[PDB]
């Protein structure tokens, strides 16, 4: 079958390497001067990072307002506190200086500064953005994406909700990519940022057989390069190439140039933000638990595709053995892999139990029924729920 | 290595989508001259696909015809004075990518007064230019998603590379249908070329570039499984729109980032092409090899890599240059299976070697896996004969 028509559009200015935050002055110069800065709970006034911003944002003339504190699976309220810090500061351009979860953010501030309502309105898909704030980033952690694509995943804290929203007006206008900045990325989130980027690779790789050869092998492609290096780099986390080839693996992984003529699943991202917006976990923390699961949930649906993986990457002989045989093999080799970095496994890992998991579907049901390599129903999430305990 | 990437062009993909030109024109000026060349378009029905578009679009259409395989100098002229002449606001390439870069090389020729080659010896950087869009109708260069243009001098028989950040494509259309017409040889032409500029971004010195290695490797394997069954099976939805597709992902920068390319084999191709004018893969089939064997002592490691994971040649009980030397004369094996031809005699072509070595020495000593001087081309082509 021929792949799916698509367009393929993506204009961030990708800026990548060691000290290339001397070029915010350059980058910053076509845009207004009353810039917000926008940060997480404190780890770049720790690596240094801040006053280096703060050092170009004074050599690029900008008057500077801050919006300190973003929390790991960004809220709303604090979306809304950036909106009006827009309004009360008139702000022309923002500066996410962070992870996935400032960037994520900042995009939802730019397009909420364009809105008089509720930014919740943009990321349930009340409001869809007609204009933003534009943006640029300095990325300090590599497992999102988010530096260059027009997604955003925000968190209602209120109504325990966690929703992924886009809009073709919050691609940064340029993401500052150097190696170096996340060199203080503590191992757990060193592992979980390997962990996403892994699984944007299935997420998009997981659809029905087309015509889409190249694309499976930059996807293979990826999964090889990360699995090489994440051991190595977890027991160097300062080591300049190491961080520098999961930084750029992190990019690729989420930008789009995988996902042309093929539509993602995206059930398990799905799931993973009905547990996080219950409990706060971090993302890919539940991915590592719930992908295999998914994975084995969905298998009789087509095992061709799991087959590829477990022979082209998790190093399976299929001789003798039938196509799910050879998938399930797979499955493990990938979920020991995870494993074998130090990534969760069970959702107990978390001190989650049976609680909660009839709430935790019903919120992964709540705009009906969801993925495209399989549709899922409330029971199905319910089993994946449970098989991952 | 730093490295910056932006590339704004909209790519749009698949069967059919020339329809998308009315809403993607919708927000440019309504003079548009529709750029093309000898004449395939018209035997296709393309030409007149686009003519119906163009009219459902509104727009006051004007044309420049006969664009031909590496574009002359002279037709970029002729294209700035048709769009003064016309007040054109858009300019629409539809061809391949002759057609493109002699259209790039027009929406910046039309902001500059003076003679277009200034802009492509780079003696005028283009401070501005008019905007365009492509339909694509060969796979082969990537011009459809990059911001470069090869345009030759006829009369001094030069043909250089230029580029701007103001000529990317708005936006290219990408119909695997149509390519079906383009002829067997060059259909091989086209993916000797794509498989070219691989090596040429693949054999550089820079350390940490596992995953683009593989991006690369994969592209290889991706158009060699393709490729024999693809000339025997022309109109082939399947096998054209692989091709298409790597065709493009091959030279628009995403292989790129992080890695100076090496360049040598086609500044020294181009000036095989200056002087008689042959197909420019045509060349490359016959220089890629001799380039990889001549340069093979700067590091065999690259090469034996390529051999590996790409020749399928097993290492056990080798030297790292005996296992590159095998893979390279599979490369050419293989390109040979698909009828390219290996040796300048194929084309008619030893008389003129040293003009061709000064023409690719008119800018110095070049290549970045290993430097060149002219004894060094002089040398390639003379194994090339
Ligand atoms: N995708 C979505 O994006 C979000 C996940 O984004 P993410 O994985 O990039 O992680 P993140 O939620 O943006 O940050 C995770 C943790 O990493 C810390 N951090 C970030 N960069 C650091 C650095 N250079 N050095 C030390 N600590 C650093 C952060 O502490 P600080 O807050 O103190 O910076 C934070 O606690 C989720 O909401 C997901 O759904
Ligand atoms: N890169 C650079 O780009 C140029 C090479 O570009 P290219 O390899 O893409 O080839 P090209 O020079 O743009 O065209 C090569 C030949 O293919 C014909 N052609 C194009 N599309 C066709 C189609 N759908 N059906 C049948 N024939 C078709 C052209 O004939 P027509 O002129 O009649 O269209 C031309 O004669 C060189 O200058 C190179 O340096
Ligand atoms: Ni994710
Ligand atoms: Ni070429």
């Amino acid at each position: 079958d021929p792949m799916h028509n698509f367009t393929y559009w993506n204009p961030t200015k990708l800026i990548f390497g060691r000290g290339e935050v001397e070029r915010l002055p350059e980058e910053l110069k076509s845009y207004g001067k009353n810039v917000l800065l926008v940060y997480g709970g404190g780890s770049i006034k720790r690596s240094g990072l801040y006053d280096q911003v703060i050092e170009q944002l004074n050599k690029a003339g900008v008057t500077v307002h801050e919006l300190a504190g973003v929390e790991p699976n960004p809220r709303v309220s604090t979306v809304n506190k950036g909106v009006a810090l827009c309004k009360e500061h008139h702000i022309d351009f923002l500066l996410a200086v962070g992870g996935g979860s400032v960037i994520d953010c900042t995009k939802a501030i730019a397009a909420g500064a364009k809105y008089d309502g509720d930014a919740w309105d943009i990321v349930t898909k009340k409001h869809q953005p007609k204009d933003a704030l534009p943006f640029g980033t300095v990325l300090t952690l590599a497992a999102t994406g988010s530096e260059m694509n027009s997604g955003s995943v925000i968190t209602n804290w209120e109504t325990k909700e966690k929703y992924g929203w886009g809009s073709p007006l919050v691609f940064p206008k340029f993401s500052i990519l150097d190696p170096v900045n996340t060199f203080t990325v503590p191992k757990n989130h060193t592992i979980y940022g390997m962990v996403d980027m892994m699984s944007h690779v299935f997420e998009q790789y997981f659809h029905h057989v087309s015509n889409t050869p190249y694309q499976d092998r930059m996807c293979e492609s990826l999964l090889r390069t990360v699995i090489e290096t994440a051991p190595k780099l977890i027991n160097d986390l300062e080591n300049y190439e190491l961080r520098e080839t999961i930084l750029y693996t992190g990019t690729i992984a989420l930008n789009g140039m995988l996902s042309m003529g093929a539509r993602g699943d995206w059930a398990t991202h799905n799931i993973e933000h009905a547990v996080s917006a219950v409990y706060d976990i971090p993302h890919a923390g539940g991915l590592a638990i719930l992908f295999p699961n998914w994975m084995r949930h969905t298998l009789s649906e087509n095992p061709a595709r799991m087959k590829q993986l477990a022979v082209r990457v998790f190093g399976v002989e299929e001789a003798g053995k039938t196509d799910k045989e050879v998938a399930l093999e797979g499955i493990d080799k990938l979920s020991a892999f995870w494993t074998s970095l130090g990534a969760p496994n069970r959702l107990a890992d978390y001190d989650i139990n049976d609680e909660q998991l009839d709430t935790i579907a019903d919120k992964a049901m709540a705009n009906g029924t969801f993925g495209q390599f399989k549709s899922l129903n409330k029971e199905d999430v319910l089993a994946i729920l449970k098989a991952s305990l």
